């Protein structure tokens, strides 16, 4: 229950940093050749990381990630591919988990090389699952709710994230379909988009209104009201909110609004979002129910521990003012 598990995992770590995996093409190059250069130091604490990690929980690619770091040329340029991506990944997780409430993996990173970036996101998963870290796929799905129980499947059952993102533009009805399987009388969490931090975001989030009341509040009290009809917190699951750091005056409308609602906030670091107003705005005891998003601040750091230790440091000195 993903309630629990983040309420637990918090008395782990102290903290409300969700850390964004999303790597990219120049990420993989500056990996291999730091790797390169500094004898395979990475891949080496990968080769032996999460109590043998590789060896006793990856099921796709095993045998081409467990290769030497000095026999790649023997490898296909996909296998190669594969193994630098994969291990990239391996490498952030190893050495931010210490400072991470929870670790968010945008889909958009995953899909581009086909079946290539799908292996490595189930790897993902599952070696996060195998250490209980709390999972998030920002992927915000949407479509009718036949077709919808398919994204379910995948992230919920394939995957086995805790939760994802999800975009409520056609409806309500498809938090049914997503978040609840009736069959199994299973809940999922997830959190709904409500502000996001590209420069646009006003277009339609802010300009349309139902008397003045503006599109973002009317679609998180229609979420809210989507998710007491579904009792989805009976099953110690939620759903949430996503509201941008660049966003502290939504941020405090919703936060006064919806006190108990978790919220996911992006676009720190990178994104040029505020931290102060955003924590200030949306602060709640319970520190999992506002996550603070850093997703290339950390993963494209020269010391991604040490990039998220200063985010971690930072949040523990706001919230002592």
């Amino acid at each position: 229950h993903f309630k629990t598990k983040l309420k637990n995992r918090r008395s782990e770590v102290n903290t409300c940093l969700c850390i964004g995996l999303d790597p990219d093409e120049d990420d993989i190059k500056n990996f291999m050749k730091n790797e390169e250069q500094n004898g395979y130091k990475n891949i080496k604490n990968n080769m032996n990381s999460n109590n043998n990690g590789i060896e006793n929980i990856i099921k796709i690619g095993k045998e081409i990630l467990l290769t030497d770091g000095e026999n790649i040329q023997n490898l296909s340029e996909e296998d190669k591919f594969f193994y630098f991506f994969n291990h990239f990944c391996f490498y952030i997780i190893n050495n931010t988990k210490e400072y991470a409430l929870v670790y968010k993996m945008n889909f958009a990173f995953y899909i581009p090389y086909g079946s290539v970036g799908i292996n490595a996101l189930k790897n993902v998963f599952d070696y996060l699952n195998s250490m209980n870290i709390p999972t998030m796929l920002d992927m915000k799905i949407n479509d009718i709710g036949n077709t919808v129980k398919n994204y379910r499947k995948f992230i919920f059952e394939y995957l086995k994230s805790d939760s994802c993102t999800i975009n409520v533009y056609m409806g309500t009805n498809m938090l049914k379909d997503i978040c609840f399987d009736y069959e199994k009388n299973k809940y999922y969490s997830a959190y709904v988009l409500i502000k996001t931090t590209n420069k646009d975001s006003f277009i339609f989030q802010n300009e349309l209104s139902i008397n003045d009341k503006q599109a973002y509040i009317v679609m998180a009290d229609e979420t809210q009201k989507m998710a007491t009809e579904l009792k989805i917190e009976q099953n110690n699951e939620f759903i949430g909110f996503v509201v941008g750091s660049n966003a502290f005056e939504e941020m405090k409308i919703i936060r006064n609004k919806f006190p108990d609602s978790y919220i996911l906030s992006p676009g720190i670091g990178a994104q040029n979002g505020d931290l102060y107003k955003t924590l200030k705005n949306g602060y709640n005891k319970d520190y999992e129910k506002l996550l603070i998003n850093v997703g290339r601040a950390i993963t494209k750091s020269p010391d991604p521990k040490k990039s998220s230790e200063s985010y971690y440091n930072q949040i523990i000195q706001i919230f002592k003012d």
